[PDB]
């Protein structure tokens, strides 16, 4: 008849924020896939590849409370001399070397990596608005074949 | 020649069940994301967040053995008033105040987490099944921000 | 000389069926794109919207094993009042209320979505077949705004 | 007799709006086929290609709710110094470089991508209406070849 | 007073050559529809249907950087010993069986499906061109009934 | 001397099927422009506008395998008591209300759109045939302004 | 016996208007045929080529509801000092430059393509009526060669 | 005044190669979808069924570097006895037996699963190219129903 | 002023190697899971479960130093008669009895778990490498519910 | 009727801090996986691994207390000469030698292992922040194999 078994686990994660909008489930926690890159392409310092887009959607926007919003993003830097330029992080073994992942704002220009820097301000609307950003590839030397991964956390400024 | 060398380990994780289905592995243990959610959404009493949807999908089912599959969910509740509200566990610093998680099953109601209230029961086919739910935040009073992480078991059982 | 570097990755999906017909590899995950909806086309209980076509194609079908083909949709109804409107869910913030998706058969009826009750059979001939569906907006009450997607799963019947 | 199998999924999209007129469905979501263009038209900074026509059709409009609709489009500059030509992206290498795609309203001016300069209004009629707009490669130097693609979202303003 | 809301998205997709001619955004993606054909047409072995037309159209093309034009199609052939035969492709279930498509050039010679083997030369003019080509099915065999799709990619030769 | 480029790609469509005739190229996928209709002519149930003209060619009739053909219809129909009119699909918002679309045989009558009450035969003759059909607009009550659009599969039947 | 094929697809396009009169079918959306122009008839700003007439015709037409249509045009204008000249679109290369397409009404006066400004209304009869116009070219410089297509919208004012 | 918030993380994956392409990003990880396939069709060993396109796109390609790509695929095969088959992975229950997954190559020919035979070479273009692949199911018995997924690695050698 | 508290520990783990690669840290202590299993399915001696995939990947790949990579796997086995099926442990109560786990290499062969009987060989990449296994369960007899994990490690030879 | 029987213990693990923020509890302890590294990439003095991050979590900060955090790590260096380089430690037997764990800060510099010289300040947010590190290995001559495991202690200030 009725059979009952042991089912499994289910962990809900989130956030409560008190701001003008709300970060959309599908943005809090993304993957970029920036695919391949030639190192002919990369093969002294300031050589970038080309851009790859992604967005921070924000939900249930009040232009009443805030009618701006900017983002800041905060990772390791390559090196002292290239703050806006993200280090590479997978495994000890097998990574590029003297490759970083530039984040780009909607004016095109890198953003500093330092969590307080933070990027244009876009208008908003009521409701579901998007912060379009680029992604892009930046030697700073000639650089060398490998995995070329990497992470930022970002926090979303709201006038 | 050959060089051998120590490479690691590898854990299996898994369940046998006499049950007329089998969850499926990505079931089992899955994390729902349901993004940010503003305090001015759970201001009083009662305000729900919008809802995010999750599914637990079942797997080699013999109808003959068992037509119809429900889900009964256990975990903390927020206090003894809300049966239905899952209380929010992270750390011991940090989290969102008068706010729960609410599970509610296909008829859009919120499930008691005792363990031992099955939701609605879905007819079954043979093979693969997906039994839709959903998660959102419940305010048990005027909300404050922080993270809303929370937890909860289920189990499954067959007529 | 042969320069091999790492490719990528492929994944493939399928599902194999013991059925007079298979659902077509474009039928199996489609997004319906609705386009949006004025508040005032939903402002009080029973208001629908203007309705959206899809199509599930059925391929392959023998008529020898079947002769009829029918459907049923799983998924969250928006409340145990209205078993035949399907609950919005993206994230946790920013989902329209009030308002849920309906989907229709061929005869322009709501289907309930208990996954159970099928849809009007529709004569099967051999080879491919394409049973029409419509999806609208109902109104539970006065629409709010914000985003209106939802999903749902669908199983085939046939006799 | 019977046989039911697993079917698929359906996704619905769509949004629900506070506003005089909505955006059609085959105009939330379009893709504007723009071709191929040689370097030698684009040789030089300021050069520009052929225009390609694309329309954003409102539906269900009401003349008495507002007379004139506007967008604004919101998208990544190619750089500060061009703030109405929208950069490239589709993958981390083979973009042509030193080209944009720019956005030209009815009066043939090219569009501020800041999501906050609208186009010049337009009249509406009760029902249906189309925007319509052009699509154009601009060069910010001798252009490169390469792959071409973009991406912008829009809002609609109604006065 | 002006309302906004968030209208949708717009993708630009294109390619800067570095070639005499460009080709025409009606014809870097397009949809040749063949009818239907009876299986009592392709009844044996290197039985044929009839012909459909298409052509690529060549824009801005300049004699002084080139005077001919020529194009090659790759895709899968459907075995070793038809090269120039499509293999076709939809869906795991429900193709036509011992029938591919073949692609004729301009002398009426079914094209080889390697990217390399390049049509007859077409002379060019100043300005726009019409490359014409026919798809027709060859029958590898006994022909049975299904949906017959193929699809394939073309580069374009400039001397 | 020889310049390639990427060209673009080429998507075949058709099926083959097992018939006495197979359905012409410009007949698998139609547009029918109906025009416009004033409400005044659809101001209550059954008022019906004028009617347009539209064509299905079948080829390669041999009429020893059959000499009738007959075409059935399918579609979602406007509801349970209209069973014969086609209903309206174009998007969420802006579409007529109280009308949709009749389709009528040679015989001038209005076909039932369930995919399996077929049309009146047709003697066919060797080579083309042309079965003729008209669409009308059918009024289901007093009809109001908006966009009319409609789609129908159809199937042939050879006595 | 009897054997049935899946035939095919047919989509009706068209529109409920509440209006005195109703556009034709024919008018709808229809292609006007310029043909060729020299360069030598468009060598500096304000040459003009000869006219092609077109027509929009009004079915049905109510004398009692309204005695004057008249007619206006939306279109991208070729720029801010000609706004009575369409803008060409095809492609991203090979089009005309300097040159517009300008649309002239019963009076012979060009048209501003703003959607707002109608034509010279003329008297109406009952039934069918037909509104003449014409297109012609029209340089804004010296016009050089190539493609010279152009899209309008066209709405009808009934007094 | 400025509220800030915790926004959330992003996560960006790609590599480094030394040759003379670089794998676009939506080629290094992507989804195949299969659809449904009937046990009818996959009877018997050796029966196949219906084949699916998908393709790996190069960019940046360089000829003067290598004139020709191949590609080769890593995955576990379904027995000693069928090298080229893939088997099938989700989960501990509820899969398809006596059903794998065969990689054809632009050839026809099923390649050996094995990370070190290469399919047939392809000529490239500078800049993007296009290498197209099948996959289909492929019986080695009598299949049984149940979820068919699979996975391949893919490296690409340039010569 | 500043304030400053004890933060924590952090514990680093990794292995110094002398080899042609370094397996990566995702894969030197994954967990794999498996899923739910019926007893239905695992009735008596030699019946298997559906198989799970999981990938040992190895970085930094030299292949001047070695061309080929290959993995044995070391655990406790289930008894004497079967030294390939891996013995379940997780605790002194609620283990499933008669059910081992199964290691397969890419050629769907299962692995023996003594440390030294190694898979197939794989040929390497320079950089990153994916080597395929698949876990899934194996009955000794008729097997009973209950909990089944298992654990094995790994060494690597490099040839 | 009721059986009681003794369970087990359970240890809880805190600290009560006065401070702006509060260390979450999955980073007051928390272990970093390395992976592993070839000797040939540590083969001399001055060498180093790639990267692995690892991140710090405050929770519930708040920004009127402090709005900078700053981390300082303590633990055995390597020698007198490296006091950046973490000496490793697990066992008598076995460890690699010549090689450290370095700590980067979000600037990229190695960290002062005396638990007194501070990371770069990071500018707060309001409840959650996320401080981000890496560890790679650094060679202080050639490194030889073994484990290398490696404890450090943190502490953050708050200014």
């Amino acid at each position: 008849a009725a059979t009952t078994v042991n089912g499994g686990t289910v962990h809900f994660k989130g956030e409560v924020v008190n701001a003008a909008c709300a970060v959309d489930a599908g943005s809090v926690d993304q993957t970029v896939q920036l695919g391949q890159v030639r190192t002919a392409s990369l093969a002294q310092e300031g050589a970038t590849s080309s851009a790859v887009g992604f967005n921070i959607q924000l939900n249930d926007c009040d232009t009443n409370v805030a009618s701006k919003a900017a983002v800041a993003f905060l990772g390791t830097a390559i090196d002292a001399g290239h703050t806006n330029v993200l280090a590479l992080q997978s495994s000890a073994a097998g990574s590029a070397t003297n490759v970083g992942v530039q984040i780009l704002d909607r004016t095109g220009a890198a953003l500093t990596l330092d969590g307080a820097t933070f990027s244009s301000e876009t208008t908003l609307n009521n409701g579901t608005n998007t912060i379009p950003f680029q992604a892009r590839y930046f030697a700073t030397g000639a650089a060398t074949p490998g995995a070329a991964n990497a992470d930022a956390t970002f926090k979303v400024q709201y006038q």
